[PDB]
């Protein structure tokens, strides 16, 4: 009966990682698929240096967040672990976009979550991916 309304701001698709080049897939699957039912109320995400970004680089990749932090909170996290000075940009991207700072890392799981079970977050200092 009636249409599915198809939001006017839908992502982009997957993004490329490094992370999942020097990873294989299954090897992935099977550790997302472990880990979310190890800590069911985790998420598990994978954060990388989008392509071009000048900005620091992480020591580590993988975090397992609390689904109730929100995306407000990581990015405090991130710019803690890269001492960002105060007037330095911090911009994620998900699937291509830059997700909601008021969203839960638990609803980014949710709509964005990969066929691994994983997140993947990319960062950057411009607020166009890849740029």
């Amino acid at each position: 009966d009636d249409f599915v309304m198809v939001p006017a701001q839908f992502p982009g698709g997957s993004m490329k990682f490094v992370y999942k080049e020097e990873h294989p897939f299954e090897k992935r699957r099977s550790e997302g698929e472990k880990i979310r039912k190890k800590y069911p109320d985790r998420v598990p995400v994978i954060v990388e240096k989008a392509p071009k970004a000048r900005i620091g680089d992480l020591d580590k990749k993988k975090y397992l967040v609390p689904s109730d932090l929100t995306v407000g909170q990581f990015y405090f996290l991130i710019r803690k672990r890269i001492h960002l000075r105060a007037e330095d940009a911090l911009f994620f991207f998900v699937n291509n976009v830059i997700p909601p700072t008021s969203a839960t890392m638990g609803q980014l799981y949710q709509e964005h979550h990969e066929e691994d079970f994983f997140l993947y977050i990319a960062y950057s200092d411009e607020s166009v991916y890849g740029l």
